[PDB]
């Protein structure tokens, strides 16, 4: 539950760099092993007690989602400053990845896609909202192992329409996005709808224009983005009907 301090090593680089902490990888020692871990370091300039409050309350909130497809938490740190321990995804984010090796089968990308699905369908059960689901906020453990993470203005291009307009977040409004990701994904971390202002794509999404299926991607794929991308968020899928519908595909595509 709560870790000392003694048994953690930060390196001084870091992995991530934000207004309420500095991400660090580091080392917790595990009686014969020592583990890899990534490190929030809360930054309370600030100098609030409700920041501490919002760290105990991730930490909380993190116990209760218990996946392996989500990035899952080690414990707490109260040192110098108020650390919250991570798992380290090693290879980074999956745009960044995928822009740097192009070699990635789409064998392999279904398989990667499906696991977020898995991840998703379970944050769904436990009646958890995202809101930020994009390629950045997936993390590679392997080149076969995706872990969802969660790191004033918004990341419209992965927003559903009832988000631009009503600020409706559901689970629902997480499958537009997830179809954002899939998007991504197969277009080996490209920015969607590139040099257009969120204003554009609103415009566009309303004239019933999609982005086009990417180069190699299957056409099962491509036509799943489409129904993630269901302007009417009755008729839209859940994740429960996604990631069946990845699941399957992955059960007759990737078997051998
Ligand atoms: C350090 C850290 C603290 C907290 C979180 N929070 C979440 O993942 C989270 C919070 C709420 C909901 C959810 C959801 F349930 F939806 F999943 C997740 C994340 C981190 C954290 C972990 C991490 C792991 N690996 C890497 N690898 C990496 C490698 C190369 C370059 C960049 C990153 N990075 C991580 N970072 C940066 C983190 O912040």
């Amino acid at each position: 539950v709560y870790l000392d301090r003694k048994l953690l090593t930060l390196e001084d680089k870091e992995l991530g760099s934000g207004n309420f902490g500095t991400v660090k990888k580091g080392y917790y020692q595990m009686k014969k092993v020592v583990k890899t871990v990534a490190v929030k370091i809360l930054k309370n300039e600030a100098n609030d007690p409700a920041l501490k409050d919002e760290l105990l309350a991730e930490a909380n909130v993190m116990q209760q989602l218990d996946n392996p497809y989500i990035v899952r938490m080690i414990g707490i740190c109260e040192a110098e400053s108020w650390m919250l321990v991570m798992e380290m995804a090693e290879l980074g984010p999956l745009n960044k990845y995928l822009q740097q090796n192009r070699h990635v089968k789409d064998k392999n990308i279904i398989e990667l896609v499906h696991q977020v699905s898995m991840g998703m369908k379970y944050l769904e059960e436990s009646n958890f909202v995202h809101r930020d689901l994009a390629a950045r906020n997936v993390l590679l453990v392997t080149q076969h192992y995706a872990k969802i993470s969660d790191f004033g203005k918004w990341p419209v291009k992965w927003y559903a329409p009832e988000c631009i307009n009503y600020y409706k977040f559901s689970s629902k409004s997480d499958v537009w996005s997830f179809g954002v990701l899939m998007w991504e994904a197969f277009s080996y971390g490209q920015k969607p709808y590139r040099g257009m202002k969120g204003s554009e794509v609103t415009a566009m999404l309303e004239k019933g224009e999609r982005m086009g299926c990417p180069a190699g991607c299957p056409r099962e794929m491509y036509d799943l983005m489409n129904l993630c991308w269901t302007y009417d968020v009755e008729n839209r899928p859940g994740f429960a009907a996604v990631e069946l519908r990845l699941r399957n595909y992955y059960y007759d595509v990737v078997n051998h």
